[PDB]
């Protein structure tokens, strides 16, 4: 039994991302394009700030800017909420608390438009410090690697997640961005309430040497883990 949701992700799927943001009254828009290959947990994306200069560091937007591309091991596929709701999609909401600084609140809708997987986001940030690490651009442009811990959320027919991103500061210190996440279905198909598990996620950030707009190139890999269902007994 291969679900409709799963069969949607068996090959290379084009991705579009559109974000509108306002952090401390600094308004900005970001567009992204690329592709996802869930068979490999692999994402290739390029984002551009279409309004001019981004008023916050690119690294702080990575997690906001499509966990339906995670590779779920075969023995865990029954726990993949993200693909289970496709093509109608899910709402993804977060609060991201920057320690000793402000917070982002984000709301996104992730769904197919024809054969393209789209992430449409609104981001609002408040309470940031004028010359803190975020509005002062004091974060290095680094590899990001952490686990996303997922739990079921029965009363919204969805999931919650939590994780901590540790952004290095330009003085060698660390800016914590503590993430709280909820996802709930847009449609009303079968409800997948996963057992606890995590997504091991690695994002590599680079620049396109021929691109003069403010932008970010991402190569990302995302793999579900943390559940065995007796697989160990096989060996
Ligand atoms: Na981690
Ligand atoms: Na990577």
């Amino acid at each position: 039994m291969v679900s409709k949701g799963e069969e949607l992700f068996g090959g290379i799927v084009p991705i579009l991302v559109e974000l509108e943001g306002d952090v401390n009254g600094h308004k900005f828009s970001v567009s992204g394009e690329g592709e996802g290959d869930a068979t490999y947990g692999k994402l290739t994306l390029k984002f551009i700030c279409t309004t001019g200069k981004l008023p916050v560091p690119w690294p702080t937007l990575v997690t906001t800017l499509v966990q339906c591309f995670s590779r779920y091991p075969d023995h865990m596929k029954q726990h993949d909420f993200f693909k289970s709701v496709m093509p109608e999609g899910y709402v993804q909401e977060r609060t991201i608390f920057f320690k000793d600084d402000g917070n982002y609140k984000t709301r996104a809708e992730v769904k197919f438009e024809g054969d393209t997987l789209v992430n449409r986001i609104e981001l609002k940030g408040i309470d940031f410090k004028e010359d803190g690490n975020i509005l002062g651009h004091k974060l290095e442009y680094n590899y990001i690697s952490h686990n996303v811990y997922i739990t079921a959320d029965k009363q919204k027919n969805g999931i919650k997640a939590n994780f901590k991103i540790r952004h290095n500061i330009t003085d060698g210190s660390v800016q914590l961005a503590d993430h709280y996440q909820q996802n709930t279905p847009i449609g009303d198909g079968p409800v997948i309430l996963p057992d606890n598990h995590y997504l091991s996620t690695q994002s590599a950030l680079s620049k396109d040497p021929n691109e003069k707009r403010d932008h970010m190139v991402l190569l990302e890999f995302v793999t579900a883990a943390g559940i065995t269902h007796g697989m160990d007994e096989l060996y």
